């Protein structure tokens, strides 16, 4: 199962850059932008400049019409970069011209090509003003129409987890962890073996609206509950787990992994989930983990 991560627009490229720098592997990174200079600064293995004839290598100047038109004209390049992917993550900051306009097009192409398509986008800080926000909301609507599952990160949530002195790059790295947990969560679920596979992923995620993808790690007596609570919690997400209609859940531990622990973790997630939840639950024994427990949760709907 091949995973690709596609960053669209300035924010998208920045996320790709920060994540490649902090060493993601066995994932293909693709950078797409109208802005030629941005692309030159990209560490991404595969780069696509869109809308050359529109912008002459400039950005979209906050015009979403441009980003959309640029993406549509480069359909052939975009398809070619995508082909072979089983699952695609399109990441982008909403509110500008390139991301807002081109990211839904990129996402729609991937979904039409048959890839399981996940969007991870940001809404701008309130201080960026009412017009940026409104424009971003249009982006979010378009993304939601184009993806299998969408994950929205309001940039304002970053303000809630920093103090007066927290460096901006650290804050942005926190936001990157949202996409990171999603990507390694899948990669592990598909890795041999959890008695779970990509077919399970597709059942839980295909056409499911919104998604949460989390990983919790813990130890000690309350380890199972603690790991699970970590996995289903993030203050950066617009979407809580309550009412989920689909859950893919895996618990990994050493030989000490008890049946009661698995039940405890599963009950944590099950309480939050809707009565008619489609839950696919897996367990993996990995002696390497010693006293550690790892809980992975993908929730949708
Ligand atoms: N979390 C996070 N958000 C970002 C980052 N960079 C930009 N954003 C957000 O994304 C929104 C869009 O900014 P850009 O991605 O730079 O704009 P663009 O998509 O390239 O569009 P144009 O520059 O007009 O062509 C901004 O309003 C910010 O709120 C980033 O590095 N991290
Ligand atoms: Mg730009």
């Amino acid at each position: 199962a091949t995973l690709k991560v596609i960053g669209v627009g300035g924010g998208g490229n920045n996320a790709v850059n920060r994540m490649i720098d902090h060493g993601m592997n066995n994932v293909e990174f693709i950078a797409i932008n109208t802005d030629g200079q941005a692309l030159n600064l990209s560490k991404a293995e595969s780069k696509i400049q869109i809308g050359e004839k529109l912008t002459r290598g400039l950005g979209a100047g906050a015009n979403p019409e441009i980003g959309k038109k640029a993406a549509e004209e480069s359909r052939e390049q975009i398809e070619d970069a995508i082909q072979g992917a089983d699952m695609v993550f399109v990441t982008s900051g909403m509110g500008g011209g390139t991301g807002t306009g081109a990211a839904p097009v990129v996402a729609k192409i991937a979904k039409e090509m048959g890839a399981l398509t996940v969007g991870v986008v940001t809404r701008p800080f309130s201080f960026e003003g009412r017009k940026r926000q409104t424009q971003a909301a249009a982006g979010v609507e378009a993304m939601k129409a184009a993806v299998d599952t969408l994950i929205v990160i309001p940039n304002d949530r970053l303000l809630d987890i920093v103090d007066k002195s927290t460096p901006m790059m650290e804050a942005f790295k926190e936001a990157d962890n949202v996409l990171r947990q999603g990507v390694q969560g899948i990669s592990d679920l598909i890795a041999v073996g959890a008695n779970l596979d990509f077919a399970d992923v597709k059942t839980i995620m295909s056409n499911q609206g919104s998604a949460l993808m989390g990983i919790g790690v813990s130890s000690g007596e309350n380890r199972a509950v603690e790991a699970a609570k970590k996995a289903i919690s993030s203050p950066l997400l617009e979407t809580s787990i309550v009412g989920a209609q689909g859950v893919l859940m895996n618990i990994t531990g050493g030989e000490s992994l008890s049946l009661f622990e698995a039940q405890e973790a599963a009950d944590i997630v099950q309480d939050a989930a809707d009565e008619d939840v489609n839950m696919i639950f897996g367990t993996v024994i990995n002696p390497e983990l010693q006293d550690e427990i790892v809980v992975t949760v993908i929730a949708t709907g």
